[PDB]
């Protein structure tokens, strides 16, 4: 009834899934197991694709301060978005020729924010204004486009929460089987699929 | 029995819910799909609340930093205190009396700070300390009842919680009916309405 | 059937729990709803240890910046460094030997970074260079090993995820027994639970 040990006559989700030998019950225990990493994966790598969207500040913090330079505490802001920069730099999109031409843009950038508090380091107030304004050529040019990277990402990762409530309810699903052998294959899945899912992100 | 396809005999949840005609069965689907959705909702607007008390920060950073003042390295936890001031004015409970006396308060603890830091630009310590120490008297007039803001904040935000784990739980008991119209009405209205109020705090 | 008012004959996860008194429905009622506080407690203790691991930045920070000091920049570098070890000296592993040689060996790490700032406040730039390199011996020789409170701390979240993922299920079991005074007592117990331990971290 409830909490059995068995192998005879379980029906699993679906009326084709049945099982009646021990056999049958591995390949449901390892199916079920797997699908318990899975999720505890999914979820994690989920979270970590939304941490990543990061540039969503990277960007508007660069903008922001445009917003701000646009009196010499230029200098400063612009030290933030030099900073801001590198970081939006090194992004890429989730797994050449786009990347190369929005990296080889972010270099100018860097470059661009350096001379302009080259200026601003010596004195030179609305020199490093008009500079600042030629930086807005620039993100336009390669950077402002390659926000395509920003709305791939959003629509990955809603296709990702989709999968995620579907593989929560399927393993209630095989939980409420009441079959001991499965309900320990998910419970295990789930605590080891966690710790090897929670190590990899600790790797990057 | 399991995952089945049909719109007769189907019991939903309650004993006066009961479903024998297809007419029956896209109000049940309908229902269960805007359950799906107000769920996924429910939890994205209970997080953006929980995110929005940030005040938190802003209130201990105004307090930490007056506690730091109270030696020329006041004008810079004064710049802390500044922004800290800005952000902590924009806020607003959630959906004009006392408002406008809690936006008005926070007006002259900009200005207060602006004058202890055009004393400090000068050069000047113990008068910007004490400048500092009437800050005390304006916080204490206006702002610091209204804690009333964060206090209703977290009663809501409970209130929320309760509600959302009540629907979870209907969510697990119209999916365990087994019936593919409803599960599908659930897992497709978890899909988009996330995808919704995702769009809604983007917009925010 | 399907949401009843009853205390005869309610099986209750496990085939010897059964029960037909009330005293009996009581006691189920009681246990049901510890487990909904012990559940909602569980989660937000879990998450209270993760954010704690603050450290993991604080350590990074402390070694990107004497990567970033090994040419006037320096001193800005140690100034977040300080701040660094100063938070960094408060951490203790979750519920005294080894952490009064950690918290002592921090006492320096401060002091020796006040001299090697005092040497940059003065002007003398190779000379705070060679003394942030004497830091090296300092927080190898206590700290770097006690690393420990970390990996610690990780394999304790994973036996409490672990158990978090169990405690869920066997909540939605005793919620689909579809006995209204069990699922009366589990959604209470995660009403309140949850608030008296959000209550808790706000003390925290
Ligand atoms: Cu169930
Ligand atoms: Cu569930
Ligand atoms: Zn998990
Ligand atoms: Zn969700
Ligand atoms: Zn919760």
């Amino acid at each position: 009834m409830t909490f059995y040990f068995g192998y005879t006559n379980v029906e699993l989700l679906f009326a084709s899934l049945v099982i009646n030998t021990p056999g049958e019950m591995v390949a449901a225990c390892f199916g079920c197991f797997l699908l318990a990493v899975l999720y505890e994966g999914l979820k994690i790598g989920r979270e970590f694709l939304l941490r990543r969207n990061d540039l969503e500040d990277n960007w508007e913090t660069l903008n922001d301060n445009l917003k701000v330079i646009e009196a010499a505490q230029v200098k400063d802001a612009l030290t933030k978005m030099r900073a801001a920069a590198l970081d939006a730099q090194k992004a890429t999109p989730p797994k050449s020729p786009e990347m190369k031409d929005f990296r080889h843009g972010f270099d100018i950038l860097v470059g661009q924010i350096d001379d302009a508090l080259k200026l601003a380091n010596e004195g030179k107030v609305k020199e490093a204004q008009a500079a600042a304004e030629q930086l807005k050529t620039t993100r336009n040019a390669y950077i402002q486009k390659y926000q395509r990277m920003l709305s791939m990402a959003h629509l990955l990762q809603t296709v990702l929460h989709v999968i995620q409530v579907v593989v929560s309810y399927f393993l209630m699903l095989v939980f409420m089987t009441y079959n001991a052998y499965l309900c320990m294959a998910v419970a295990a899945g789930a605590g080891l699929g966690y710790f090897l899912f929670s190590w990899k992100k600790a790797v990057v």
